[PDB]
């Protein structure tokens, strides 16, 4: 079973020696720090924490004990604030004396504002705000995988608007192919719930349990697949029968759309002289809602979706639409999914663009870290003697580390963007309410949002639009 | 509670369908592909076999819950319930397959077989490559295990060079990540991975993992020691650094204790305050109570030659017998900002530069490694279709790299004792002795494993073994 008493950084657990005595308050807060682009991020994936973590009878005498013995042999010491726990366990029934207080789920918010804020709402709990650091910073996984996968759908929509002129299946044009590369169990349903946010094709099937969970949506699912083979099953075969794999495939998957990876020999091969003579038949007569999606998967990711385009847009009837780019009939279609990320996402829209095939006929499927966005907790506001003093931290060889000062609030601008307060300013009420909303208070979960409300609130303005 | 019938990529689900009829056997395998980083360790499917795969993994009740996700997931019935049924009822849900892998720990050349997977029930020749996805998950341990071995190595080179041995290498690389991680899971994990070859960390989920699944004869695999944070130094105010740095230092008097000293100004904090307003509670310090000083900011290499060049200046320093400067041995000092395998080269070549030994610092490690650094990569090689086995592999025109091995393979040690990986189940030949890898996973139950003591050892350092 999990045990927060062993779930902190090992540092943290001398901590409580170490603070100024007299001290009742320990005030700490989240932000992504502006650095001197990912310009706005999308907040997500502190409910999971929240949940699964923090709430309810989270001590008891056993994960005391087991705690205690751990530390003895991990630091050949006595050091543990075993009386601080059992405060807790006699005091509140084992529940955490913390306040917690966030932005919605979901919300777009630029670099440099807080996210959120923790506080213990015992004096004898001074100490534990910042014992939850470790555990409540892993929120940047889930915060920088939604932010990521949002501006990688920006550049799709700007490309999909200007080649066909709406946003139609925007939503599945990034699946999540990330399952096997991911470093956990845990870590593939965290990361597929922040794609889901901003897409609904998934093949991390972890991803749909969490939110389910944690969550919840209207739907009986968040994401969607469809069947598609792998390289085993079409070299399976035989080297010299890919044919035959390719014409089983689609037969029998002959009613609904399934994808083909192509490039096991020869992808120039299997999309001219396969797909584009030998079982042509088999694929202009399937129905729209039922296209082949070839795949090619080696190769630079640009050249060869271009010249895949190319081999098949001189095998089967291909269109031009009302912005004047080239479009593959409708029961035929490409994704590629070696080598997406961000940067060869856009690199391969705008070769497209520039050779006049739509984005309608492609999609794609898909390391980031802490330091992408600056995600970063720190105490700004302590207590001691009965004073709050408003502290911080300003390393004098780098100032993109200084830290923000006293008790913090979230507000909207005059214009409609967003501020954060400093030093307690918040308090003059100059501008309207604060964004923040008390989420978690004394081991209780005090306010939630659907995976509906955070795949709205993530929206991207040309989606508003 | 975990559900393996939904663990793995969704089109896997469709797969069954997709095989030559009559296909009686899927035989898989898994290597780090060849294109830094020529060995990597081997370490981490021991978690896996026994967390995710061993004992009765299907249930009436997964397979109940797997239809109806997939059902609405694909918007169809396309999910194999006979198949996994048959599991249940024929094997009490114990899955039949085979995995044979070289020891946990051993050091092994790219571009050799690491693990093979096959099915045992021609009923289940699907089965092999489901389980592909939790599989291939064992890229982290080994990419984690294979980066820290290769720090360790210049650690120990440099370290060797400046003090003529290598006491305290295996301290001289902190954990420091659990905060930089994805997740609760992956802390555990990943920290297994670094203990491999260090023992000091902080990531104190590393310690329960080990003892479940690996164990050591210790009583735990790694330590820690007492230390500062920025919240506990800026909570004392702006202008009470020295009161937060004298009454840290006076708690942990006679133990080590690590102190961050860049929250207003490193230099200053190191020139004048340590080094001249707390120098008396300083040198009073036992050899085994060393303060350590922890700058956390600016150009990690510039910042740490400054740090000793000032501690030089106000305490007492010695001249090693290979001509190193040596700082009292109450005192020492950690870099753990912006350090990975490039910055911890840059950082000991300009200490020894400088004329400063290795003995002087230790690092904390938290650059992100992915499956693509070793090319992790499970493929099949091998299948029997209508009684006939034939010998299967991808190579793709544009990229020869992405090639797979072909037919059944095996491990064998070279006339010159290196590893050769050997194809088309060509092992049979017996010119080659006797494979190596070993049955580690049949029908359900682990049936080989290691300690996490011969881990260690299996992992350790050419020179390190003398
Ligand atoms: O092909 C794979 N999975 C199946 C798959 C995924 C995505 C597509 S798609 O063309 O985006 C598509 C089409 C129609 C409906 C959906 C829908 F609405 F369902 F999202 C998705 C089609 C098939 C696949 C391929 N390679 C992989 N490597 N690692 C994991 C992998 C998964
Ligand atoms: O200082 C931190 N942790 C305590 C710590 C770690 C490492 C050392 S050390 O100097 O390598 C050292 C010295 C003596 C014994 C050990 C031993 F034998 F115990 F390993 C380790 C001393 C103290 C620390 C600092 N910053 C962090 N950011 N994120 C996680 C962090 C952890």
């Amino acid at each position: 079973e999990f045990n927060i008493l062993l779930a902190t950084d090992s540092y943290k657990v001398t901590h409580y020696k170490q603070y100024p005595p007299n001290t009742s308050k320990v005030y700490s807060y989240f932000e992504c720090r502006e650095k001197k682009k990912y310009e706005e991020t999308v907040f997500y994936g502190l409910q999971y924490i929240l949940n699964k973590y923090l709430k309810g009878k989270v001590v008891t005498k056993e994960k005391i004990q087991e705690a205690k013995d751990v530390y003895k042999e991990h630091f050949q010491d006595d050091v543990f604030n075993e009386k601080g726990w059992n405060y807790i366990l006699e005091k509140y029934d084992g529940h955490l004396p913390i306040e917690i207080k966030a932005v919605p789920e979901g919300f777009v918010i630029p670099r440099g504002n807080v996210l959120f804020t923790v506080e213990n709402t015992d004096p004898e709990c001074y100490w534990l705000t910042n014992w939850i650091e470790t555990i409540l910073v892993q929120s940047w996984y889930p915060i920088t995988v939604a932010t990521n996968f949002r501006e990688q759908k920006k550049i799709l929509a700007k490309y999909l608007l200007e080649t066909s002129g709406n946003l139609d299946g925007l939503e599945y044009k990034l699946h999540d192919f990330g399952y096997r590369g991911v470093s956990s169990q845990e870590t593939a349903g965290i990361g597929a719930s922040a794609h889901l946010v901003n897409f609904k094709g998934t093949d991390t099937v972890a991803g749909l349990a969490l939110i389910k969970k944690y969550y919840g949506t209207k739907d009986p699912v968040p994401g969607y697949s469809v069947p598609a083979a792998e390289h085993s099953t079409i070299t399976a075969w035989g080297k010299d029968h890919e044919k035959d794999a390719f014409e089983h495939i689609v037969t029998q998957f002959s009613s609904v759309p399934v994808s083909v990876v192509s490039d096991s020999y020869d992808i120039y091969n299997a999309c001219e002289k396969i797909w584009g003579e030998d079982l042509r038949h088999l694929i202009v007569s399937r129905s729209t809602q039922a296209p082949l999606i070839i795949r090619p998967d080696s190769g630079n990711p640009l050249d060869t979706v271009l010249k895949v385009l190319e081999i098949l847009g001189k095998k089967f009837p291909v269109t031009e639409n009302s912005k004047g780019y080239k479009l593959l009939p409708p029961y035929l279609r490409v994704i590629q999914g070696d080598g997406v990320d961000i940067n060869t996402l856009q690199e391969i829209v705008e070769g497209m663009k520039q050779k006049m095939w739509s984005i309608e006929n492609i999609a794609f499927g898909s390391k980031l870290t802490r330091d992408l966005l600056n995600c970063s907790f720190k105490c700004s506001y302590v207590v001691t003697n009965g004073l709050g003093i408003n502290v911080f931290k300003d390393p004098v060889a780098d100032p993109n580390k200084r830290s923000k000062k006293g008790r913090l609030s979230l507000h909207r601008t005059p214009a409609g963007n967003f501020v954060t307060l400093e030093e307690g300013k918040g308090d003059l009420e100059e501008y309207g309410q604060d964004l923040l909303h008390t989420v978690f208070k004394n081991g209780k979960v005090t306010k939630s949002y659907s995976f509906d409300e955070i795949r709205k609130n993530a929206q991207l303005n040309i989606e508003l639009e």
